[PDB]
């Protein structure tokens, strides 16, 4: 009964990231101590691919960044989701995001790049998806990602 | 009477930002901060005083480091803003500030973050005294929101 | 009590592997960490060898990529003489490193930064075995306390 409850939870969860046009696709994707949930830095990756490349300002404006992060959220969300054998209703309350953007230096507005993962996020979970976070100007990142995002979430365990 | 206690630590952890020269300020899908368990996770602030962003360019470029520590300075009573927030008017609720992320918007040539973060570090230290003693790392960054030198973020135990 | 003697060793085979790796641990109102309950969060450490930072600049322009996987490791280096320290000196109660945030000097057209914190990652992987497999964030910083090419912070769960 309370296990069709939580299935059902996160069917409404997955569901509604698929209303917004996403489905879910040495060191480790995450770690688990108690009742956190420490993901580690999620990059824009969709079909298997690096989906959005170059610095905000430069190369890629702010809403093709800010699809960057919304594709950065949605792996989040994929690792939660296996962290959560399955169960993105076992999610109490995303604690913090790290929006880490790649900046030329006259960028300025990772706030809003970084709104693209938090909307999402808040969009999909409701309340439990509202989040601390920090947004911040990189002079690079990996694979030459314009948006890298890691995540604490407190977890039903 | 232990609500009497409480009420005079904070008293005097906010007489000692006076002291320093600042009174606290009064300051979406994301929230200034969150609480996990008792851990208080306060986001990146910024350099606010008055509702503007006193401090913006970067350092070692359109701001000096003590511009930059004022900056830092500002973050960090934002910070404590956010906590007195969190705690109902009780910044003697903190346990211990465990962690501060300080991020300074930097030339490639500037390499005196930790003086900047100082700034924040030196103010939080002074008005907590030993349980404002943190873990902290300090990094320069390509640009910041709103170009603002520096955003500091925070992790506090909490009662 | 040999219990005691049991937790020693452990410490004693982390270090012995950290030395095989040819590396050996060196010895204000910030600190280098802080504990809350069983977290242990570890300051950003740079890539100390002999008092001295021992890789400086920017990662694709100052220094390779080689070079800055060897800032990685001195870091992490750094990182496990902080923990020895705050578990009074047993590395052995070590339960599992959370997270690493690898912090690297770049350039804009360095995008390699994965590559320089494995550096960390494998080292850190292997003195601890299974424990030291952590979540991680590697990111490209336009620069770093002095001058240091890396530098990077710890959550560890003790």
């Amino acid at each position: 009964t309370e296990n069709l409850y939580f299935q059902g939870m996160s069917d409404v969860i997955e569901g509604r990231l698929k209303e917004l046009g996403f489905t879910l696709p040495n060191y480790v994707p995450f770690t688990i101590s108690g009742n956190l949930l420490y993901v580690s830095g999620q990059l824009p990756m969709e079909s298997g691919k690096i989906a959005v490349t170059g610095l905000v300002g430069r190369d890629v404006d702010v809403a093709s960044a800010q699809r960057a992060a919304e594709l950065c959220a949605v792996n989040i969300l994929a690792q939660v989701k296996a962290a959560l054998n399955g169960d993105l209703s076992k999610i109490r309350r995303v604690i913090k995001l790290n929006g880490f953007v790649a900046s030329v230096p006259e960028f300025v507005e990772q706030h809003l790049v970084i709104n693209g993962a938090s909307n999402l996020i808040a969009t999909v979970l409701g309340e439990p998806g509202r989040h601390a976070r920090a947004a911040v100007g990189m002079a690079s990142l990996p694979f030459n990602a314009s948006v890298e995002i890691d995540a604490i979430v407190e977890i039903d365990v």
